[PDB]
């Protein structure tokens, strides 16, 4: 099985909208989709498509762009902060489950670096 994917809304859990949540959306999280290298990362592991049992034997905390992008599409967030750290919950998963230089991590990490570069600075 693949496990239920993780929440995108969640009523007990306040909603925010900021100023630099619009921009990770609209600026950040639309530049990376486009990435050549992006697809990978567009919707939650599917490790029975893929053929990877282990994945979530291995992974406890799956991220995703796709989650990410339903995330600040609800005003799941309180803040960038949390939005960020689901980034690099999702690039840090995929250098656990698999290992320097592999293909799929050149991937991460040329995303990450882009990542990185459009959150050096957010708007006030
Ligand atoms: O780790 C991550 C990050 C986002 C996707 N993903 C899982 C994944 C997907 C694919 Cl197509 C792989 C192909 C070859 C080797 N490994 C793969 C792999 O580990």
């Amino acid at each position: 099985m693949n496990p239920p994917p993780p929440e995108t809304s969640n009523p007990n859990k306040p909603k925010r909208q900021t100023n630099q949540l619009q921009y990770l959306l609209r600026v950040v999280l639309k530049t990376l989709w486009k990435h050549q290298f992006a697809w990978p990362f567009q919707q939650p592991v599917d490790a029975v498509k893929l053929n990877l049992p282990d994945y979530y034997k291995i992974i406890k905390t799956p991220m995703d762009m796709g989650t990410i992008k339903k995330r600040l599409e609800n005003n799941y967030y309180w803040n960038a902060q949390e939005c960020i750290q689901d980034f690099n919950t999702m690039f840090t998963n995929c250098y656990i489950y698999n290992k320097p230089g592999d293909d799929i991590v050149l991937m991460a990490e040329a995303l990450e670096k882009l990542f990185l570069q459009k959150i050096n600075e957010l708007p006030t």
